[PDB]
Protein backbone atom coordinates (compact mmCIF):
# COMPACT_ATOMS: atom_id res chain seq x y z
CA UNK A 1 0.00 0.00 0.00
CA UNK A 2 0.90 3.29 -0.33
CA UNK A 3 -0.52 6.40 0.79
CA UNK A 4 -0.68 9.84 -1.81
CA UNK A 5 -0.20 13.63 -0.03
CA UNK A 6 -1.16 16.58 -2.20
CA UNK A 7 -0.37 20.22 -0.52
CA UNK A 8 0.39 23.38 -2.49
CA UNK A 9 1.20 26.84 -1.08
CA UNK A 10 -0.31 28.50 -3.79
CA UNK A 11 -3.36 27.93 -1.80
CA UNK A 12 -2.04 30.11 0.93
CA UNK A 13 -2.80 33.43 -1.30
CA UNK A 14 -6.19 33.59 -0.70
CA UNK A 15 -7.09 36.12 2.21
CA UNK A 16 -9.17 38.51 4.46
CA UNK A 17 -8.16 41.83 2.89
CA UNK A 18 -10.24 43.62 5.85
CA UNK A 19 -9.65 41.02 8.96
CA UNK A 20 -6.45 39.75 8.77
CA UNK A 21 -7.38 37.46 11.85
CA UNK A 22 -10.37 35.75 10.21
CA UNK A 23 -9.70 32.16 11.76
CA UNK A 24 -9.93 30.74 8.15
CA UNK A 25 -6.33 31.86 8.29
CA UNK A 26 -3.78 30.83 4.90
CA UNK A 27 -1.50 29.37 7.26
CA UNK A 28 -3.63 26.54 8.19
CA UNK A 29 -2.38 24.49 5.61
CA UNK A 30 1.32 25.23 5.90
CA UNK A 31 1.12 24.85 9.39
CA UNK A 32 -0.14 21.13 8.82
CA UNK A 33 2.32 20.59 6.17
CA UNK A 34 4.83 21.51 8.48
CA UNK A 35 3.41 19.31 10.85
CA UNK A 36 3.72 16.28 8.23
CA UNK A 37 7.02 17.20 8.13
CA UNK A 38 8.28 17.26 11.85
CA UNK A 39 6.22 14.05 12.11
CA UNK A 40 8.32 12.38 9.34
CA UNK A 41 5.35 11.32 7.85
CA UNK A 42 5.93 13.81 4.23
CA UNK A 43 8.20 11.73 3.08
CA UNK A 44 6.58 8.26 3.87
CA UNK A 45 3.86 9.39 1.30
CA UNK A 46 3.38 9.73 -2.91
CA UNK A 47 3.47 13.56 -3.69
CA UNK A 48 0.66 14.40 -6.08
CA UNK A 49 0.96 17.68 -7.69
CA UNK A 50 -1.85 19.81 -7.92
CA UNK A 51 -3.49 21.28 -10.65
CA UNK A 52 -6.45 23.89 -11.58
CA UNK A 53 -10.06 22.20 -11.66
CA UNK A 54 -11.53 23.48 -15.25
CA UNK A 55 -14.61 24.99 -15.84
CA UNK A 56 -16.03 22.09 -16.96
CA UNK A 57 -15.05 19.91 -13.95
CA UNK A 58 -16.84 22.40 -11.79
CA UNK A 59 -20.28 22.65 -13.63
CA UNK A 60 -20.30 18.88 -12.74
CA UNK A 61 -22.17 20.70 -9.66
CA UNK A 62 -22.22 23.85 -10.14
CA UNK A 63 -24.18 26.65 -11.73
CA UNK A 64 -23.08 28.54 -14.85
CA UNK A 65 -23.74 31.78 -12.79
CA UNK A 66 -22.47 30.73 -10.03
CA UNK A 67 -19.08 29.70 -11.54
CA UNK A 68 -19.19 32.85 -13.90
CA UNK A 69 -19.67 35.45 -10.70
CA UNK A 70 -16.56 33.71 -9.00
CA UNK A 71 -14.71 33.98 -11.58
CA UNK A 72 -15.09 37.01 -12.03
CA UNK A 73 -14.00 38.22 -8.97
CA UNK A 74 -10.16 37.42 -10.34
CA UNK A 75 -9.52 40.84 -11.03
CA UNK A 76 -11.87 42.90 -9.38
CA UNK A 77 -10.71 46.06 -7.37
CA UNK A 78 -11.05 45.80 -2.82
CA UNK A 79 -14.42 47.60 -2.97
CA UNK A 80 -16.01 45.33 -5.20
CA UNK A 81 -14.53 42.45 -3.72
CA UNK A 82 -15.61 43.85 -0.46
CA UNK A 83 -19.47 44.16 -1.81
CA UNK A 84 -19.64 41.05 -3.40
CA UNK A 85 -18.55 38.65 -0.51
CA UNK A 86 -21.25 40.53 1.39
CA UNK A 87 -23.69 39.22 -0.64
CA UNK A 88 -23.34 35.39 0.55
CA UNK A 89 -23.32 33.99 4.24
CA UNK A 90 -19.58 34.32 5.90
CA UNK A 91 -17.57 34.71 2.86
CA UNK A 92 -14.52 36.54 2.30
CA UNK A 93 -13.29 37.02 -1.46
CA UNK A 94 -9.45 38.20 -2.79
CA UNK A 95 -8.40 38.76 -6.03
CA UNK A 96 -6.51 35.38 -5.98
CA UNK A 97 -9.87 33.54 -4.12
CA UNK A 98 -10.99 31.99 -7.56
CA UNK A 99 -7.71 30.43 -8.30
CA UNK A 100 -7.08 28.87 -5.03
CA UNK A 101 -10.65 27.25 -4.95
CA UNK A 102 -9.77 25.66 -8.32
CA UNK A 103 -6.52 24.44 -6.97
CA UNK A 104 -8.46 22.92 -3.77
CA UNK A 105 -10.57 21.54 -5.95
CA UNK A 106 -8.27 19.82 -8.69
CA UNK A 107 -5.91 18.72 -6.52
CA UNK A 108 -8.96 16.49 -4.66
CA UNK A 109 -9.18 15.23 -8.50
CA UNK A 110 -5.49 14.52 -8.67
CA UNK A 111 -5.87 12.56 -5.29
CA UNK A 112 -8.92 10.54 -6.35
CA UNK A 113 -7.54 9.23 -9.77
CA UNK A 114 -4.25 8.61 -8.22
CA UNK A 115 -5.95 6.24 -6.08
CA UNK A 116 -8.76 5.12 -8.63
CA UNK A 117 -5.94 3.94 -11.30
CA UNK A 118 -4.14 2.14 -8.40
CA UNK A 119 -1.14 4.32 -7.96
CA UNK A 120 -1.62 4.57 -4.32
CA UNK A 121 -3.86 3.05 -1.89
CA UNK A 122 -5.39 6.15 -0.56
CA UNK A 123 -4.54 9.67 0.47
CA UNK A 124 -4.41 13.35 1.88
CA UNK A 125 -5.20 16.73 0.78
CA UNK A 126 -3.89 19.72 2.48
CA UNK A 127 -5.99 21.79 0.65
CA UNK A 128 -7.78 25.42 0.98
CA UNK A 129 -10.45 27.25 0.98
CA UNK A 130 -13.26 24.54 1.96
CA UNK A 131 -15.36 22.83 0.16
CA UNK A 132 -18.81 21.51 1.76
CA UNK A 133 -21.29 24.85 2.86
CA UNK A 134 -20.80 25.67 -0.85
CA UNK A 135 -24.57 24.94 -2.98
CA UNK A 136 -25.33 24.39 -6.55
CA UNK A 137 -25.91 28.03 -6.74
CA UNK A 138 -24.11 30.35 -4.45
CA UNK A 139 -20.84 30.39 -2.03
CA UNK A 140 -21.07 29.88 2.12
CA UNK A 141 -19.50 29.16 4.58
CA UNK A 142 -16.01 30.31 4.02
CA UNK A 143 -17.05 27.87 0.77
CA UNK A 144 -16.73 28.41 -2.69
CA UNK A 145 -17.03 24.99 -4.99
CA UNK A 146 -17.97 22.02 -3.03
CA UNK A 147 -14.67 20.24 -3.70
CA UNK A 148 -15.67 17.37 -2.30
CA UNK A 149 -18.91 16.87 -4.20
CA UNK A 150 -16.92 17.89 -6.93
CA UNK A 151 -14.32 15.11 -6.36
CA UNK A 152 -16.87 12.51 -5.82
CA UNK A 153 -18.79 13.54 -9.41
CA UNK A 154 -15.16 12.96 -10.98
CA UNK A 155 -14.92 9.77 -9.83
CA UNK A 156 -17.54 8.63 -11.10
CA UNK A 157 -16.76 10.86 -14.92
CA UNK A 158 -13.57 8.36 -14.87
CA UNK A 159 -15.15 5.28 -13.53
CA UNK A 160 -19.16 4.90 -13.94
CA UNK A 161 -21.90 6.98 -13.09
CA UNK A 162 -23.35 5.01 -10.29
CA UNK A 163 -19.97 4.36 -9.02
CA UNK A 164 -20.58 3.93 -5.22
CA UNK A 165 -19.29 6.85 -3.36
CA UNK A 166 -19.57 7.14 0.46
CA UNK A 167 -18.90 10.70 1.65
CA UNK A 168 -18.12 11.25 5.62
CA UNK A 169 -18.47 14.70 6.82
CA UNK A 170 -16.93 15.05 10.20
CA UNK A 171 -16.04 18.69 10.32
CA UNK A 172 -18.33 20.34 13.19
CA UNK A 173 -20.61 22.15 10.87
CA UNK A 174 -23.09 20.65 8.68
CA UNK A 175 -22.34 20.43 4.84
CA UNK A 176 -25.24 21.88 3.34
CA UNK A 177 -24.28 21.92 -0.12
CA UNK A 178 -23.05 18.44 0.00
CA UNK A 179 -26.76 17.43 1.19
CA UNK A 180 -28.69 20.15 -0.99
CA UNK A 181 -26.16 18.44 -4.39
CA UNK A 182 -26.77 14.67 -3.95
CA UNK A 183 -30.43 14.95 -1.76
CA UNK A 184 -31.95 13.08 -4.52
CA UNK A 185 -29.08 10.66 -5.21
CA UNK A 186 -28.51 6.87 -4.44
CA UNK A 187 -24.77 6.67 -5.83
CA UNK A 188 -23.62 8.77 -3.36
CA UNK A 189 -24.15 8.41 0.64
CA UNK A 190 -23.52 11.29 2.65
CA UNK A 191 -23.23 11.31 6.01
CA UNK A 192 -22.68 14.10 8.29
CA UNK A 193 -22.05 14.41 12.22
CA UNK A 194 -22.49 17.79 13.53
CA UNK A 195 -23.30 20.08 15.55
CA UNK A 196 -27.20 21.67 15.49
CA UNK A 197 -28.02 22.97 18.81
CA UNK A 198 -31.98 22.71 17.41
CA UNK A 199 -30.80 25.28 14.73
CA UNK A 200 -28.46 27.91 16.74
CA UNK A 201 -25.22 26.49 15.28
CA UNK A 202 -24.21 27.50 11.93
CA UNK A 203 -25.74 27.35 9.35
CA UNK A 204 -29.04 27.62 11.27
CA UNK A 205 -31.08 25.59 9.03
CA UNK A 206 -33.00 22.58 9.95
CA UNK A 207 -31.95 20.95 6.72
CA UNK A 208 -29.35 19.69 9.13
CA UNK A 209 -31.84 17.52 11.40
CA UNK A 210 -31.67 13.79 11.75
CA UNK A 211 -35.14 13.60 9.82
CA UNK A 212 -34.02 14.82 6.33
CA UNK A 213 -33.62 11.49 5.01
CA UNK A 214 -32.98 12.17 0.93
CA UNK A 215 -35.19 12.73 -1.74
CA UNK A 216 -36.65 10.41 -4.25
CA UNK A 217 -34.74 7.92 -4.68
CA UNK A 218 -32.13 9.42 -2.76
CA UNK A 219 -34.15 8.24 0.70
CA UNK A 220 -31.83 7.01 2.78
CA UNK A 221 -28.96 8.30 0.80
CA UNK A 222 -28.54 11.17 2.95
CA UNK A 223 -27.82 10.90 6.81
CA UNK A 224 -27.84 13.85 9.71
CA UNK A 225 -26.84 13.09 12.76
CA UNK A 226 -27.24 16.53 14.63
CA UNK A 227 -25.12 16.83 18.31
CA UNK A 228 -27.40 19.26 20.97
CA UNK A 229 -26.88 20.18 24.29
CA UNK A 230 -23.80 18.61 25.34
CA UNK A 231 -20.01 18.96 24.61
CA UNK A 232 -19.25 16.28 22.59
CA UNK A 233 -16.07 14.12 22.51
CA UNK A 234 -14.57 10.65 21.70
CA UNK A 235 -17.25 8.40 22.87
CA UNK A 236 -19.93 10.14 21.23
CA UNK A 237 -18.38 10.12 17.86
CA UNK A 238 -17.50 6.44 18.27
CA UNK A 239 -20.67 5.50 19.20
CA UNK A 240 -22.52 7.10 16.51
CA UNK A 241 -19.89 5.16 13.95
CA UNK A 242 -20.67 1.79 16.08
CA UNK A 243 -24.03 2.48 15.66
CA UNK A 244 -24.77 4.10 12.54
CA UNK A 245 -21.75 5.20 10.64
CA UNK A 246 -20.62 2.14 9.52
CA UNK A 247 -23.11 -0.54 9.78
CA UNK A 248 -25.05 1.68 6.96
CA UNK A 249 -21.50 2.35 5.16
CA UNK A 250 -21.10 -1.34 5.39
CA UNK A 251 -24.30 -1.78 4.27
CA UNK A 252 -23.90 0.36 0.97
CA UNK A 253 -20.62 -1.19 0.07
CA UNK A 254 -18.62 2.32 -1.20
CA UNK A 255 -16.27 1.82 -4.06
CA UNK A 256 -14.56 5.14 -3.02
CA UNK A 257 -14.76 6.94 0.70
CA UNK A 258 -14.30 10.68 0.40
CA UNK A 259 -13.89 12.51 4.54
CA UNK A 260 -14.79 16.20 4.17
CA UNK A 261 -12.27 16.49 7.51
CA UNK A 262 -12.69 19.24 9.20
CA UNK A 263 -10.98 19.31 12.71
CA UNK A 264 -13.42 21.60 14.16
CA UNK A 265 -14.68 19.41 16.44
CA UNK A 266 -11.12 19.19 18.07
CA UNK A 267 -10.74 19.67 21.38
CA UNK A 268 -9.30 23.42 21.43
CA UNK A 269 -10.91 25.18 18.24
CA UNK A 270 -12.97 27.86 19.30
CA UNK A 271 -15.52 27.40 16.44
CA UNK A 272 -16.64 24.33 17.73
CA UNK A 273 -16.05 23.98 21.12
CA UNK A 274 -15.90 20.05 21.02
CA UNK A 275 -13.23 17.66 22.52
CA UNK A 276 -12.30 15.36 19.89
CA UNK A 277 -8.76 14.37 20.28
CA UNK A 278 -6.25 13.39 18.10
CA UNK A 279 -6.31 9.84 18.84
CA UNK A 280 -10.68 9.97 18.01
CA UNK A 281 -9.84 10.76 14.43
CA UNK A 282 -6.68 8.06 14.51
CA UNK A 283 -9.79 5.85 15.34
CA UNK A 284 -12.46 7.21 13.22
CA UNK A 285 -9.79 6.92 9.98
CA UNK A 286 -9.21 3.39 10.37
CA UNK A 287 -12.21 2.72 10.91
CA UNK A 288 -13.16 4.21 7.37
CA UNK A 289 -10.35 2.34 6.30
CA UNK A 290 -12.08 -1.10 6.59
CA UNK A 291 -14.27 0.05 3.59
CA UNK A 292 -14.00 -0.02 0.37
CA UNK A 293 -10.92 -2.14 -0.20
CA UNK A 294 -8.85 1.23 1.87
CA UNK A 295 -9.35 3.74 -0.95
CA UNK A 296 -10.04 6.48 1.24
CA UNK A 297 -9.44 10.30 0.05
CA UNK A 298 -8.99 12.60 3.40
CA UNK A 299 -9.66 16.56 2.29
CA UNK A 300 -9.44 19.04 4.66
CA UNK A 301 -12.10 21.49 5.08
CA UNK A 302 -12.87 23.58 9.09
CA UNK A 303 -10.76 23.50 11.77
CA UNK A 304 -9.31 26.41 13.26
CA UNK A 305 -7.07 25.91 15.80
CA UNK A 306 -3.67 25.89 14.43
CA UNK A 307 -1.86 23.27 16.29
CA UNK A 308 -5.14 21.44 17.29
CA UNK A 309 -5.67 20.29 13.29
CA UNK A 310 -1.97 20.12 12.46
CA UNK A 311 -1.55 17.16 14.72
CA UNK A 312 -5.32 15.79 14.31
CA UNK A 313 -4.68 15.47 10.28
CA UNK A 314 -1.30 14.19 11.27
CA UNK A 315 -2.69 11.27 13.24
CA UNK A 316 -5.24 10.27 10.37
CA UNK A 317 -2.37 10.53 7.86
CA UNK A 318 -0.43 8.01 10.23
CA UNK A 319 -3.57 5.89 10.20
CA UNK A 320 -3.94 5.77 6.30
CA UNK A 321 0.18 4.75 6.39
CA UNK A 322 -0.87 1.75 8.59
CA UNK A 323 0.63 2.47 11.79
CA UNK A 324 -1.14 1.00 14.89
CA UNK A 325 -4.89 2.74 15.61
CA UNK A 326 -5.38 3.70 18.99
CA UNK A 327 -7.28 1.74 21.71
CA UNK A 328 -9.95 3.92 22.86
CA UNK A 329 -12.29 3.94 25.92
CA UNK A 330 -16.01 2.63 24.52
CA UNK A 331 -17.63 2.30 27.84
CA UNK A 332 -17.23 5.75 28.91
CA UNK A 333 -21.27 7.29 29.06
CA UNK A 334 -22.47 9.21 26.70
CA UNK A 335 -23.86 12.48 27.54
CA UNK A 336 -27.33 11.78 27.76
CA UNK A 337 -28.24 14.17 24.75
CA UNK A 338 -26.19 12.00 22.26
CA UNK A 339 -27.99 9.16 23.19
CA UNK A 340 -31.12 11.00 21.86
CA UNK A 341 -29.78 12.17 19.37
CA UNK A 342 -28.20 8.83 18.32
CA UNK A 343 -31.74 7.04 18.69
CA UNK A 344 -33.54 9.34 16.84
CA UNK A 345 -31.31 8.81 13.60
CA UNK A 346 -31.71 5.34 14.04
CA UNK A 347 -35.44 5.95 14.26
CA UNK A 348 -35.35 7.97 10.72
CA UNK A 349 -33.27 5.15 8.88
CA UNK A 350 -33.91 1.85 9.71
CA UNK A 351 -36.78 1.72 7.38
CA UNK A 352 -33.72 2.23 4.53
CA UNK A 353 -31.13 -0.17 6.21
CA UNK A 354 -31.72 -3.51 7.09
CA UNK A 355 -28.46 -3.89 8.53
CA UNK A 356 -30.52 -0.97 11.36
CA UNK A 357 -33.01 -3.40 11.62
N1 LIG B 1 -18.24 32.69 11.75
C1 LIG B 1 -17.21 33.16 12.51
C2 LIG B 1 -16.45 34.22 11.98
C3 LIG B 1 -15.38 34.80 12.66
C4 LIG B 1 -15.05 34.31 13.92
C5 LIG B 1 -13.92 34.85 14.73
C6 LIG B 1 -13.07 35.98 14.21
C7 LIG B 1 -13.69 34.28 15.98
C8 LIG B 1 -14.48 33.23 16.46
O1 LIG B 1 -14.24 32.73 17.58
O2 LIG B 1 -15.52 32.72 15.73
C9 LIG B 1 -15.84 33.20 14.49
C10 LIG B 1 -16.90 32.67 13.78
K1 LIG C 1 -20.28 17.57 9.30
K1 LIG D 1 -27.41 11.20 -1.18
ZN1 LIG E 1 -16.60 23.61 10.00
Amino acid sequence: PITGLVYDQRMMLHHNMWDSHHPELPQRISRIFSRHEELRLLSRCHRIPARLATEEELALCHSSKHISIIKSSEHMKPRDLNRLGDEYNSIFISNESYTCALLAAGSCFNSAQAILTGQVRNAVAIVRPPGHAAEKDTACGFCFFNTAALTARYAQSITRESLRVLIVDWDVHHGNGTQHIFEEDDSVLYISLHRYEDGAFFPNSEDANYDKVGLGKGRGYNVNIPWNGGKMGDPEYMAAFHHLVMPIAREFAPELVLVSAGFDAARGDPLGGFQVTPEGYAHLTHQLMSLAAGRVLIILEGGYNLTSISESMSMCTSMLLGDSPPSLDHLTPLKTSATVSINNVLRAHAPFWSSLR
